[PDB]
Formats: C-alpha cells, structure tokens, sequence
C-alpha cells in the first residue's frame, strides 16, 4: 500500500551512483549475459554501470581496477579475478571505502564488508559430467574442455576427480582449454587435432566446464563428422539452445546458472552495501539441468529468457531483493 523510503546513502548522493564492473575474461557468451544482467539491474536502479573486460590478461584486469579505485566509483563488481593479487586489490577497494561484490574471485581469508560469490562447482560437475557417467556406465573414453587458475576451474576439477577416482573405467584421453580472444575457434581447431589422432571409436564423450568451449567443441564434431561422441557441458546461452536443437545434434545436457541473475544479484548486493543494509560474507547460485530432450520437444527456438516457461523458477530470485528497490525503478523507469 505505501513506498519503501530511499535509503538515505543513495538518496543525498552527489548527482548518479556510479559502479565499476572488471572481468577477467573476453566476450563469450557467459560473459555476455553476466555483463547484460549488472546493467539491467544498475539502469532499474538508476546507477551508472561500467563494464571493463580483461580478455583474460590480469595485468589489464589490474589496471582497470586500479583505475576504477582510483576514479572513486561508489562501487566496484569483479569476476573472475585470480590469484595471486585479488585479495590485496580488494583490501585495497575496503580501505577505500568503495561497496564490493565479488563472483569466482580468488580471495584469502575474511575481508570485512566483501561478500564473495560463486555457482556450487560441486553441484554443476555432479550433475553434468555425473550425466555422462551414467549414460555410459561409468565405462567412456573421454576427453575434458577446461583451464587451469580461476577459481571456478579448480573447483570443479576436484569434483571431477573425486568422479574419475569412484569409477576407473572412465579414462581422461587429454584435456584442452585456454582463455583467448576466440575461444570457439581455438577450441574447434585444437578439438579437430585430437579428434584426428583417436578415430570414430576411441572416444565416447566429451566434457566441457564451459559452454564456451562446448561450444567450439560442438562444431569441431559437426564438422568432422564425429557427431557419435556426446558433449556434457556446464553454462547456458541462446547459442547452446539453438545447438541442442539442430539436426545430429551430439550436446545431451547444460547445468547452469543465468549469468544474468549472476549480475543482477551481484548488483544488488553492491547496492544493499552502499544502503548500509547488511550482507552476507558468502553467497552461492543454484543451477538447474537442461536435458536436451526438453529443447528437442519445443516447437521452435528458445531462449535463455524463455527457459523461464518450461524450467520451473529459472533465472528467478527474490535474494536480495530489497523493497526501495521498486522505489528506484519508478523514480528512474
Ligand atoms: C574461464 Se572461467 C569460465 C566460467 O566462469 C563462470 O563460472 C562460468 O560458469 C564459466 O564456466
């Protein structure tokens, strides 16, 4: 019946909260929706949101960071920043004053006013690379699309290697994966190359730890004729839907998270913070498995939006979710 107030912190602020969002990483499609997701929800709430990508190269990660600390935003969003140097580039931004939200960051220890996020790595390994277990029986020559060094990577690979030790009969043939400029293509090429050495029957099944390169994956086995190995794959975006939907199609199941609610939650607790609400220390998203068939049976394409229709509750959380929220959407749009 009557409006949350606006709290004080944002209401007698000089002129536009300003945020500052830096990932490591290029412009895949994970990395496209996350970015998408803080902007959308920084525009609802009336903030300026800048985005910064690293393309991978932790100096330039560095750099922008510093910057941003250096230009004073109100508040700073980081992704996917690695070790050695998150954590003193964060204790950096607290002593500055500045609000912070990190996801899939390498962070030491406790940092007063931080709250880190992340997926449950366990979880999306559990379930993808579980599916391909159980679809061949704990018994597949596999190969594994992964890179080392950020936080989510090495989670996940534990996960995977409690799996590998519960059931010898899955063999690791290699594995491939590196952060570039076009990971598609890189990765298409380099699974082209292993594809040659081991032949139609000396591979089951590949497993990719990010839908980028499944993705690459994906077109390698179309284009060699090698659409008898399934794929597994961690992330979703508009492209992995279209893929599991095309004719021959080998991409059997995605576990995700939308990268969109990944930005917009960690918008929202970056707003809380400059509010002077309380927030949690850590934070972790939920995924959901998308089996192909469910895709298969729609009757033309979906997108990640629209998985919302046929996936109870996807892409939705009241976490964080403050009532002068909806304040600020009307008093901006
Ligand atoms: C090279 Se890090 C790539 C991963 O970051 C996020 O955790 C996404 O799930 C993606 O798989």
């Amino acid at each position: 019946a009557t409006v949350a107030p606006i709290p004080d912190a944002i209401a007698k602020h000089q002129g536009q909260i300003k945020i500052a969002v830096i990932r490591n990483l290029g412009s895949d499609d994970n990395t496209t929706q996350f970015l998408s997701g803080v902007l959308k929800e920084g525009k609802k709430l009336g903030f300026k949101v800048d985005t910064f990508l690293s393309n991978g190269d932790d100096a330039r990660f560095q750099d922008f960071v510093n910057q941003a600390i250096s230009q004073k935003y109100d508040g700073i969003i980081l992704s996917q920043g690695r070790d050695p140097y998150s954590t003193e580039l964060v204790k950096r931004i607290v002593a500055n004053g500045i609000a912070v939200s990190v996801f899939d960051t390498a962070i030491q220890g406790d940092i007063p006013g931080l709250t880190v996020t992340q997926q449950d790595d366990a979880s999306l390994t559990n379930e993808s690379f579980g599916q391909l277990v159980k679809d061949f029986n704990g018994k597949a020559n596999i190969i594994k699309l992964w890179v080392a060094g950020f936080p989510p990577m090495e989670r996940r690979q534990a996960a995977y290697q409690a799996l590998l030790k519960q059931n010898p009969g899955i063999t690791e043939l290699e594995s491939i994966g590196a952060v570039s400029s076009d990971v598609q293509g890189d990765t298409a090429n380099k699974v082209g190359a292993v594809l040659a050495k081991y032949p139609k029957g000396k591979i089951d099944a590949i497993w990719g730890t990010w839908d980028a390169f499944t993705q690459g994956a994906y077109k390698a086995l179309q284009e060699n004729g090698r659409t008898e190995i399934k794929l597994y794959s961690i992330d979703i975006s508009n492209q992995d839907l279209q893929l599991m939907r095309e004719a021959n199609s080998p991409w059997k199941v995605s576990v995700a998270v939308d990268p969109k609610l990944i930005g917009a939650v960690n918008l929202r607790l970056v707003a809380k913070k400059i509010a002077g609400e309380e927030t949690p220390a850590s934070y972790e998203f939920r995924a959901a498995s998308i089996p192909q068939a469910l895709l298969v049976s729609q009757p033309g394409p979906v997108n990640v939006s629209g998985l919302s229709k046929i996936i109870p509750g996807w892409g939705q959380s009241d976490d964080f979710n403050s009532p002068w929220f909806a304040t600020l959407a009307a008093k901006n749009g």
